[PDB]
């Protein structure tokens, strides 16, 4: 618990480091990412930590409540939902958010788990047909890492 | 935390996958490692998370209730003490141990930290002096890996 880290890294030229620490019930998840493709891509805590398989083995986004994709605001979200972060450039931003449902305080706790940064736009809470509600139609996942503890 | 995974990378050439399974209370750790050299090396659970900045980053060996180094084995020793791995004749190591103080089940947990490898055993706290009764002497990293939850 409190204060944790991810350094996001990939077989292409995507690379960050994002911070987490919790401040009260949110946990405010901080960070640089850079060697992207311009514009907003999708921002998720994939259920595993496993590196086995590099970004695979991360499996799906974390939803310990059973439920479907969408934005950090919708009521209707997967535990494991961010949104997007936007690139501008070099091919570089922005994380900042603030988050009521992520956590790391146990069931609900989003360490050893896996951040990913997808290669394409969640269609966040909304928009698609099968695929979207409950992935985001993000896609192709170029920087993942295990989120470990800080201090 | 009923299962994890650990992705042992080092800069280096040595490199190795651990398997942490809660069965009992009792925690079975299990893996290979490749790179390595002979001899024992020391394998310990280093308090943290990332990696950003390397096997560095880690800090050292986790130690919630304030202790001093030592052995598996022992009653005298940090939760991040695990002892040493033997190596070969070439490139492998056979980790097997059970352990009754880690879990990844909340408190002494170890889901979040770094799974560490140095070079040159550990001897086990006391063989030596001031150092040894703290990072065992088993000499220096690289080959680490930040333990994540498994399926
Ligand atoms: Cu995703
Ligand atoms: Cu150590
Ligand atoms: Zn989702
Ligand atoms: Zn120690």
């Amino acid at each position: 618990a409190t204060k944790a880290v991810c350094v996001l890294k990939g077989d292409g030229p995507v690379q960050g480091t994002i911070h987490f620490e919790a401040k009260g019930d949110t946990v405010v998840v901080t960070g640089s990412i850079t060697g992207l493709t311009e514009g907003d891509h999708g921002f998720h805590v994939h259920q595993f930590g496993d590196n086995t398989q590099g970004c695979t083995s991360a499996g799906p986004h974390f939803n310990p409540l059973s439920k479907k994709h969408g934005g950090p605001k919708d009521e209707e979200r997967h535990v494991g939902d961010l949104g997007n972060v936007t690139a501008d450039k070099n091919g570089v931003a922005i994380v900042d958010i603030v988050d009521p449902l992520i956590s790391l305080s146990g069931e609900y706790s989003i360490i050893g788990r896996t951040m990913v940064v997808h290669e394409k736009p969640d269609d966040l809470g909304r928009g698609g047909n099968e695929e979207s509600t409950k992935t985001g139609n993000a896609g192709s996942r170029l920087a993942c890492g295990v989120i470990g503890i800080a201090k």
